[PDB]
């Protein structure tokens, strides 16, 4: 089936995998170096063997797509993903008078009560970025993440460039460059940022009219984050390949360190029992063609019809 | 054998590799996406098919390491393999008062006798180079090339990154650092460079005592070019480790665009009917160890007895 690879890649990482600490020491399993290609062709490589929003990973693709890197765009959408990045600014801001919440995660994941106070603040922080602008303009700005590295990229020379607006043409006018790459790695940032760039690097390839795409992902947690990664970029591969007017090729997905957190171990072996049931199909606006204008309506899964979500700590 | 995985990328581009067009027109197959690991504890992988020059592969990497742009240093040690880019530069100068050699390359691999004017140019930019400072100074430096891009990154700030000095020290202090990523694209120097890094993103991970390191090579010439790259990263995986205290473990190769140009056809055809013989074996100064004040004599191929040599027109 076409999500084979995933459940493949789950498999080995159980065999295979050593014991390797991590900076949240929730004990990881680990393998270094892998890759899985999907045929986009023969469906969407959306999970079938548990329910994957979709809604999450299109208004984050397409805030990715704006060039947007302020968190108010997904709260109108009520995506939350990138929340506690923002929530932290606040917490940690002079300007912030309220309840002592020294890295809210740890403490929330234990304390019940925390849990309560913190989410108040999540709550109300979410808001006052939503309806206040100058709020929003100062805390829901994360800043250096994906949309500005895609579409912003700073120059010493002062300016922006547009790594992902240049790269499209350099699909239209020389399809067969060797070099449509798209980083979102700059080493003077990266040990500024709270997380550096998981998904450091990608890569088009024309052939036969086809367009392709392969992802370096630096680290990736097998469980919970894989399965959203796998879907942002097949779902971007078929965004430009609309835009190009080319047919979709194959999502070629390489890792670094992939790795199983061990509190995942229950969830993925149950996952591992269930029958991938055949998969679903994209179907993208045909009329609307300059992607960088596109909105949730403009895209739509069909046929999507998986099995129960599988819950898992976010001990990650 | 340990470069079987060589061998079999070769026969793969042969069996399913479509024509695609390039930048030379000299025709490729191709494929995108693939990804090969060499277990380095069971020896050096320099290709024992055909005899490859690890004299070349030492000078480089040396010249890498010491953060040097000037190609002075590699004439020293007859190394030429970037003369050309230096070259360019002369040629293209209005201080170069001499014979017309619009792009050398193509014209000097029809004309006899451009070749031979052609090459006294060479042979007298090189003089110029070793023996003239201001010379090398200016036309010797290349600029924008790897032993900069490692060592000395260019920051927005004014100032300059050693991407690579730090990452060692990533390495001591936090072994088990998901980050140990080393980038050479940099998206606002790639479109003024004749030749954008093919070897563009390279991470490092250590496991059990033992060093590992994925190389991501965007393009590839199976024939001319891989047999070298296996060569320099396995290398500098093990110069690493030495620097590191550590064993050495696997080097993984990831390729974007692997291809074989169409006149080295025959020339792979008859590398595959020869059989790999044992290899051989890298052995490192004992005493010496700041990696970055290495020298030749400070690393030994032992047991390298490869077959002849395989000649093919760098129609690349
Ligand atoms: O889209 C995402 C975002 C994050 N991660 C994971 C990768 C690691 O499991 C953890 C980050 O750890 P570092 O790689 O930064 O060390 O979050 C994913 O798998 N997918
Ligand atoms: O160490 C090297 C240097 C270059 N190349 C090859 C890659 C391509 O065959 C060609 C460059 O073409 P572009 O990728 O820049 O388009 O040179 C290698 O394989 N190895």
């Amino acid at each position: 089936m076409l999500e084979q690879p995933y459940l493949d890649l789950a498999k080995k990482v159980l065999d295979e995998g050593h014991f390797k600490p991590d900076r949240t020491h929730t004990g990881t399993y680990s393998i270094f170096g892998h890759q899985m290609r999907f045929d986009l062709s023969k469906g969407f490589p959306l999970l079938t063997t548990k329910k994957v929003p979709f809604g999450l990973i299109k208004s984050e693709l397409l805030w990715f797509l704006h060039g947007d890197t302020n968190i108010r765009f997904l709260l109108q959408h009520r995506n939350h993903i990138w929340d506690e990045w923002a929530f932290e600014k606040w917490v940690k801001s002079d300007e912030y008078h309220g309840p002592d919440m020294t890295d809210f995660g740890h403490r929330s994941q234990k304390d019940p009560e925390f849990a309560a106070v913190y989410h108040e603040e999540m709550a109300k922080f979410d808001d006052r970025v939503l309806h206040d602008d100058a709020f929003a303009a100062k805390y829901g700005d994360l800043g250096l993440v994906y949309g500005s590295q895609w579409r912003a990229w700073h120059t010493s020379k002062g300016d922006t460039i547009d790594q992902l607006g240049d790269v499209i043409e350099q699909i239209k006018t020389h399809p067969y460059s060797r070099e449509l790459i798209v980083s979102a790695w700059n080493p003077e940032d990266v040990p500024t940022m709270a997380l550096p760039p998981c998904h450091t690097l990608y890569q088009f390839y024309v052939n036969d009219g086809k367009l392709s795409l392969q992802l370096y992902q630096r680290s990736a947690d097998i469980f919970l984050g894989v399965p959203f990664n796998i879907a942002s970029y097949a779902l971007l591969t078929h965004l430009v390949a609309h835009e190009c007017g080319l047919e979709v090729g194959e999502f070629i997905h390489t890792f670094g360190d992939a790795h199983l957190y061990v509190n995942h171990l229950d969830q993925i072996k149950e996952q591992l029992s269930r029958t991938p049931r055949p998969a679903p199909t994209l179907q993208l606006n045909p009329d609307k063609h300059d992607i960088f204008d596109f909105d949730m309506k403009d895209i739509k899964l069909l046929n999507y019809d998986p099995y129960p979500a599988i819950k898992a700590p976010v001990a990650v």
